[PDB]
């Protein structure tokens, strides 16, 4: 049984070098391959495992020096398997590949940091093994920016960073399989402690085989409440606990510097915020109900995780010198009718009087659990309201008032123990955990007020101007009239928008957050929003916020919301703060990156000029997709990449779904996550980035000229674009297959223009093109280069001064090394037309050009030049990525067309050619990740 | 503050060398103590913090040198406190003491063993560096002996190990001071890891002394001497802390260790290797607050406790097992059981599909848990429920079948692996813990059952079964066993003792036999007793009578007790009725108390080989029992001799020990605590099946016969013959103020009236203990020893052959001489200055030289020149802690002379910063804290 040695050779091939000392990724990538072609081996037969490895040996050899004799060599095998086989071979790469991205995250966790690898610039921040920890930052802060620790401390406490959680454009991973994956990661780090004993390491060994065949063993679109369980299991898996040690760091970082304080223990420096079951833009599978449902849910979630909680805490609170108000309270408390503490006392006495008073905490989260499940399961209680938690005053009150007795008897230091963990987290994740955005398209509410008008004998409110319409809007808003009753004809969208405003009028507004308008291009659908959610009796009325998303739509944006806040009636209801949402992915969609990178750039600077003017605390929500969207260490340097005042001191940016496992799987990983957007967000706020040159400014309008000129030349003007679209990639086979949680289209008719971001990205991501995240850079450089002989040494000083443009940069590079040009090539010439093959060869071409101009403009030479280690982790998916990939277009021509016969194989072992496709469409998403 | 500089010259006094070169027990001590005294200083002021500094030094030195001067220093400064500095010095001690055994017990777990440091012999098995681990026991088995693998293989599946968990004799602590000794424990051991991070070592540190300061500020005395019920609930923290996770572990070490020497099968997942049972809210033998009620009460908490844990278990076990291959049985299962109505795991899903269907039947199982535990939670808060009794698991195989079903489905399909992970830890589980955990043994006098049937007879007119012989006796019981109608009703002059009694059987008769074990009869002396407690069983509608456990504890009684025994297995009734078993019990603590330590140590092992004798004319399989105190009561490394060391063939492979109160935290606090101890009794079972100690020579009969006599009179004559002892007793020795102190959860005196004889046995122990004099272990072992040296000159090279060769003897003494370590004959002599009259202290001076020959005496038969020559790691930490404890003597002391003396006025000392009845208890709590066990 030598293959161990034959793929211990492949892998050293792969990635020969070692990136440092501690590099045990060859190694431990070595192990888990091991252990799980053993184990398929076992279940489904020595002739499987034999093929399996045949197809890794030749992908590594590819992925070596991509010879393309290799990939033909691949497909004679894949293809001449009958489903069954395609299948078993099909599941064996997604969880080879799941396995070194197991292997990759205990790598990133454990790789030890370099304090001599640091340059002392802003490049440091592009990688988690040289960017600044907290307190690096505070004493760049003290050091270099000549800020005092009290500045510092100060920005902290007012510091907000809030985290959105957002759907899977996939498959959002299942509860169990990220247990599952964790213990694999315990196994595999212990597994290497260098003192371990040999009984321990063998039963260490059997348990990480179990694991892995666990996982392996294990085979509707889920509901969205079932996505939104499995989206939420990251608090128990590594958040909830994750958080006050983080904050505990804090103040240790603060106590480093002179400052006595801690971080006070209500400052919410840390908030999270959820889409799931919120979104409805083109979605209509996101009912009322489902709202209400992730909303109880939510509730239900964290009921349960302070009840858990609470008990330890009632053990550490066994004190008896106290407060005369706690001493007050205990005495009230133990005058009323003992179920739930049973098995540890028969009743909490009068000498304990921090456990009685937090045993009535516990017997009331008891309540509020009880509560919300009967809601959930039912729609009505009989559990008083009264006997729960409504509001977080309620809940905090009762914890402070524990703190203040303990710190008024000499006791804080074991206040600060629990109780502060416990008061931290009620601050951090409220009564729902997250709070849930609502999101629906701005020509519903066009709709809903016009049928509302129809009915009033008042006109239509579609045809009226855009002034016109604000003017009625803003006389209704000042008016004391209602609008409408339940007289009223309403289609089923309208009414869809009617439920979910009084479904939202019937929760607790601790539940929600922001009503973000897609597709808003105006005043007049705030208002909108605004309005409607006055007249169904929203009495605690959310936050509304404007998505911008064409390119148009950025550049009139700032007018627009400068119009909003000089509205008497807006500026009273917003307070001096406003939230406007830009969309990275959308935007690319509508005219190509660049162009909507520099737009997202001047747009951001101008809503901060308006924002100023009128005195209000600008909020920029950033969407999904863009260079805000990766993974890791880059994100520091992409925060600290945003203009001048863009932030101050209120972050809000969406987790990709893509990106959330190897960002909160693990526990060092998430601490660090949470560690650099609270670190990136203070600096920016005291040490802006450099004001772009002017030459820059200029440059970089001529550049999104040229760019949004290709791009929509490409996209859109060629007549026999979509055609080709449709078969060189499986976009139509990933909107028909029952896989992303809503639908492509928005209107089933329409083009591109009407293809939502997230397929469109995906359809070119899966067949390593990824077209949509570079296409125009190419001619912007050439253009520029062209022009001027010296363009290309401002474009080289720019990407080594100016880290917006380093970021960016930076991205398309990433998505160029997850990109092979031959792959690409592979699907033209099985799934494309002959008449179209040409097409092919030519956007191929531009990919060439725009990787070779990416390079010039990075000083680089290679790939990645900057990050081997980064190199190495892509490098090392990417042999299981295109066995995925051949599989995947052999398995689409074999779908489309029924007359492309093939010799078949015999069975293997095991003691439907769509669930293959399946497969490798989520493989290769799962091993692409991010990418723009 | 430099004030550390001289805690730690005073330390590295006391502890001078390294046991080792992982010895970080200094250390240890040094940053807990040291990180106190600072909690001490900002919460009680700076003179607080240095008077205890000042107390501490002078305990250490006199540590020492033993120099009396220190003790007079000592006192000079805690007569001088008002009660109030009283009160904080003593609590200061006694939480110092407790770090001082936290930092013991890291110490203890994280030392490295020496492979070279073995000897090759029985000694080995003494001490914790150098025993035998389970595969170190296979291999000791396979290559010595020449058994197979498969012999080993076949003993563990037989083989049973129960242990027993009594109350124990003062502060049962608190489930929460438990856990924060955990807490403390941890940050010690996070922060001397070699690798730790600046920020870590700083919050770490920051943790430690939190959790510090958290159990200083914890009070320790009020509320009530806990109820039955609280006890119970605080005895069952070590399920929660380490026995729930820890058992699973064990047994896949043993499969491990199984594997190591060729075996390929695991120890199969219903083996009963470990079992639990309780004596917590069961034992009445004088103690009127454990009611019927209370027997009920813990029986229904321990199902809750169970279900609970099960509860939460199921959950994760839901999680991993998703599979979709399953069997053919498995399958149509899960589609029965997907016909119903789903309400326990809606956050995780809205409801199982079919095609997971191990998800389907661990829901389903899942959801009888809840249904169990809401049940006996309202059983017990009420005295009914309403939940059906076919919606819960009454026995154990409703239970286990699913379980069992789900591992031959995943076995069937080549998923073996899977189903041996968190499916076999669960199968494991519940096996050893059943639906209770534990099972509550019930024990009472043969009195009361005497007392039952005389009003029995009385009311029939058939004369007074008392009056009657004991032949007679069994005559008439042996005429109503076997007849066909009832003894007696309702109309029943019942006085309230045998109310008690016959409460007692019907709440056994009402609840399920899962939660019982063994009916335990104390001052059993004769077959009548026994056949009284099964008849009194049959006739109150016990539908599964308990198993009877005769307790012989007087020497007579052991003497006359495989005669009885016999006489019992002989009568049919009996012998078919308990079907080849039989469990008898005898008692350490109780025959010391009646003669002396060395008689009751040699007539116990000489009246085990007569029960097994008897047991095999018979074809009986015999479980002896083991009562608290003796040579089978130590801590640690010292029980694995101590089994090893027990008479041929007494064990068997079954084994049932009582784990005592005042070691249970040393045994069970820890996880590797907890390995090792579950891993030595399994050893030792094991070896001590398969390979006896030697059988002894029979001059060493013959000369322990005679010590035997000469012992026991030396120590009736001093206990039982001297006129005023009763009247020193009470003098030189808090017994009275323990007794009348709400401490001890029953009472001493069984009879108030009567003197050492009816004192029991724990208070008569514990009253010796406090005082650092320990008379009721070794009196009598220096008039025998010397006796024997005399009579002939060659005595003393045997009992050195003995102590070298015999097990047996090998433990007694070694046991004498660890109490030896904790004794003081100083401290004794200040309690007698203080609280003993002129004329009595010759007396107490009499009894303390014997206190110096036997010492010297034992040494010589040792062949040791200082105490515990051979194991100074034991000798380390006990040095530690005495330092510790002779500031609690003292304050005890002179606390009792206040209390006694209301004339002893004292020049008093102004309080420092912000009662001595709870001085006293604190003292007492403190030294009994220190000082552990000792016979
Ligand atoms: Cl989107
Ligand atoms: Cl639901
Ligand atoms: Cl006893």
């Amino acid at each position: 049984l030598e293959k161990m040695a034959s793929i211990d050779v492949h892998l050293r091939q792969l990635v020969p070098g070692k990136v440092s000392e501690d590099d045990k990724l060859v190694e431990y990538d070595a192990l888990l391959l091991d252990r799980f072609l053993d184990i398929l081996q076992d279940l489904h037969g020595e002739d499987l495992r034999e093929t399996v490895q045949e197809l890794y040996e030749h992908s590594a050899e590819y992925e070596g020096k991509h010879e393309p004799k290799k990939l033909e060599e691949l497909g004679s095998v894949l293809t001449s398997l009958d489903p069954g086989d395609s299948i078993v071979i099909a599941k064996a790469f997604s969880h080879m590949l799941n396995l070194a991205n197991l292997a990759e995250e205990v790598q990133i966790a454990y790789r030890r940091r370099i304090k001599k690898l640091k340059k002392g610039d802003f490049v440091d921040e592009s990688s988690a093994t040289t960017e600044s920890d907290l307190e690096e930052t505070f004493k760049k802060l003290v050091g270099d920016l000549n800020k005092s620790p009290e500045e510092i401390f100060d920005a902290l406490k007012n510091q907000t960073v809030d985290l959105v959680l957002t759907a899977h454009p996939t498959q959002s991973v299942r509860r169990s399989l990220l247990q599952k994956h964790g213990r694999i990661r315990d196994c595999l780090a212990q597994l290497y402690a260098k003192d371990i004993t040999p009984d321990d390491k063998q039963e260490l060994d059997e348990a990480l085989q179990r694991e892995i065949q666990a996982a392996f063993r294990t085979d509707t679109p889920p509901t969205p409440q079932d996505e939104m369980r499995a989206g939420m299991s990251y608090f128990h898996e590594t958040i909830w606990k994750g958080v006050p040690k983080f904050l505990r760091r804090v103040d240790t970082a603060l106590k480093n510097i002179g400052i006595e304080e801690r971080v006070p223990y209500n400052a919410p420096l840390i908030q999270f915020s959820s889409w799931m079951g919120g979104d409805r833009d083109g979605n209509p599978r996101v009912t009322p109900e489902v709202t209400r449902d992730v909303c109880l849910l939510a509730r239900m979630m964290a009921a349960t995780m302070y009840f858990n909680q609470i008990e330890d805490l009632m053990f550490e609170m066994s004190m008896w010198r106290c407060n005369d108000e706690l001493r007050a309270r205990a005495d009230e408390v133990h005058a009323n009718s003992a179920k739930h503490y049973i098995e540890f006392w028969k009743s909490i006495p009068t000498t304990e009087p921090y456990r009685v008073i937090l045993g009535d905490v516990r017997d009331k989260l008891y309540h509020t659990r009880e509560r919300a499940h009967q809601l959930l399961s039912n729609g009505h209680s009989d559990v008083p309201v009264e006997a729960t938690f409504i509001n977080l005053e309620q809940f905090l009150e009762p914890l402070e008032l524990c703190y203040r007795s303990l710190c008024s008897c000499g006791d804080r230091p074991i206040a600060d123990g629990s109780l502060l963990d416990f008061l931290r987290q009620v601050s951090t994740f409220g009564l729902s955990l997250v709070r849930l955005d609502i999101r629906q398209e701005s020509d519903r509410h066009t709709d809903v007020l016009d049928a509302i008008t129809t009915h009033l004998d008042i006109g239509s409110y579609r045809e009226w101007s855009e002034e016109r319409r604000q003017e009625w809007l803003l006389s209704e808003l000042s008016g004391k009239r209602p609008l409408f009753g339940s007289d009223l004809p309403k289609t089923e969208e309208i009414a869809d928008v009617l439920d979910t405003f009084h479904v939202i009028a019937e929760l607790p507004a601790d539940s929600f957050g922001a009503y973000i308008i897609s597709m808003a291009t105006a005043p007049s659908d705030v208002l909108a929003v605004e309005l409607l959610q006055r007249e169904c009796r929203v009495k605690q009325p959310l936050r509304v916020v404007p998505l911008f998303e064409k390119l148009a739509d950025l550049e009139a944006a700032p007018a627009a919301v400068a119009r909003l806040f000089s509205v008497d009636w807006y500026k009273n209801r917003i307070n001096g703060k406003q939230e406007v949402m830009i969309g990275y992915s959308d935007s690319g969609k509508d005219a190509g990156r660049l162009s909507a990178a520099w737009q997202l750039y001047k747009a951001q600077e101008e809503l901060v000029k308006v924002a100023k003017e009128y005195g209000v605390k600008l909020t920029m929500f950033h969407g999904r997709g863009g260079t805000v969207g990766r993974g890791g260490g880059p994100t520091h340097l992409v925060i600290l990449s945003q203009p001048p005042d863009t932030i101050n001191g209120s972050l809000r940016v969406t987790v990709q779904g893509e990106v959330i496992e190897q960002s909160f799987g693990e526990e060092h990983l998430c601490f660090r996550t949470l560690q650099r957007f609270t670190a990136a967000t203070l600096e920016h706020g005291m040490r802006p980035p450099i004001s772009p040159k002017p030459e820059w400014r200029a440059l970089l309008d001529e550049m999104a000229v040229v760019a949004t000129e290709e791009y929509r030349s490409v996209v859109f003007q060629e007549p026999r674009f979509v055609e080709y679209f449709r078969l060189a990639t499986p976009e139509l086979e990933y909107g028909r297959m029952n896989i992303g949680s809503r639908p492509s289209k928005r209107k089933p008719s329409g083009g591109i223009e009407s293809l939502r971001a997230i397929p469109w990205i995906f359809a070119w991501t899966q067949t390593r093109f990824h077209l949509p995240v570079w296409l125009g850079f190419g001619s912007a450089i050439r253009h520029v280069i062209e022009k001027d002989v010296r363009n290309l040494h401002m474009l080289q000083d720019m990407y080594q001064h100016w880290p917006f443009f380093r970021v960016t940069i930076d991205l398309i590079e990433m998505v160029f090394a997850k990109g092979d040009p031959g792959i690409a090539a592979l699907y033209d010439k099985l799934l494309v037309s002959e008449e179209l093959w040409p097409f092919g060869e030519k956007l191929r071409a531009n990919f060439e050009e725009t990787k070779k101009l990416i390079l010039q403009t990075a000083g680089h030479k290679d790939l990645l030049e900057g990050d081997p280690y980064l190199k190495q982790r892509l490098r090392l998916r990417d042999s299981y990525i295109t066995t995925l990939n051949v599989c995947q277009a052999y398995t689409l021509k074999r779908i489309r067309d029924p007359s492309y016969h093939v010799t078949l194989r015999p069975h293997i072992s095991k003691e439907g050619l769509e669930d293959t496709l399946i497969l490798t469409m989520k493989g290769i998403a799962a091993g692409l990740q991010n990418t723009g």
